[PDB]
C-alpha cells in the first residue's frame, strides 16, 4: 500500500489480528505424542498469548469440525511444542493458531497425513 490523509497517530492504537503461521512440520511422532513445528509469521504488533493446536479424527477434510486438542498458552517464544493427548494406530492431521489481545486467527493448512506409534509393548 502507499497511501495516506492528513491526521496523526500518536497516543493510543488498538492491537490487531496475527496471521496464518507457515513452515508445518510433523516430527518426533510418538505414540500418543508428537512435535509440531511454525513459525509466527505476523504477531500483529502483539505477541502471542496463547497458541491453539487443533486436529482431526481419521477423515481428514472439510464437512467434519476441528477442535482444540493442545494449547500452549504463555509462550510467545515457542517455535515448537509437543501435541500430547494423541489417538494412536490412527490417521490424524494438526493444525496451527495464533491468539492476542485481538483476537484468534484462523485456521492454518493442516500437516500431512501421519501414522502415530501403538500404546503398548511393542519391541523386538
Amino acid at each position: 500500500g502507499s497511501s495516506g490523509s492528513s491526521g496523526t497517530i500518536s497516543s493510543g492504537v488498538p492491537p490487531e489480528l496475527p496471521g496464518p503461521p507457515t513452515n508445518l512440520g510433523i516430527s518426533n511422532i510418538g505414540p500418543r505424542s508428537v512435535t509440531l513445528q511454525f513459525r509466527p509469521g505476523y504477531d500483529g504488533k502483539t505477541s502471542i498469548s496463547r497458541w491453539l493446536v487443533e486436529a482431526q479424527v481419521g477423515v481428514v477434510g472439510e464437512g467434519e469440525e476441528w477442535l482444540l486438542i493442545h494449547q500452549l498458552s504463555n509462550e510467545p517464544d515457542a517455535r515448537s511444542m509437543e501435541v500430547p493427548d494423541l489417538n494412536p494406530f490412527t490417521c490424524y492431521s494438526f493444525r496451527m493458531r495464533q491468539v492476542n489481545i485481538v483476537g484468534t486467527s484462523p485456521p492454518s493448512q493442516p500437516s500431512r497425513k501421519i501414522q502415530t506409534l501403538q500404546s503398548g509393548p511393542s519391541s523386538g
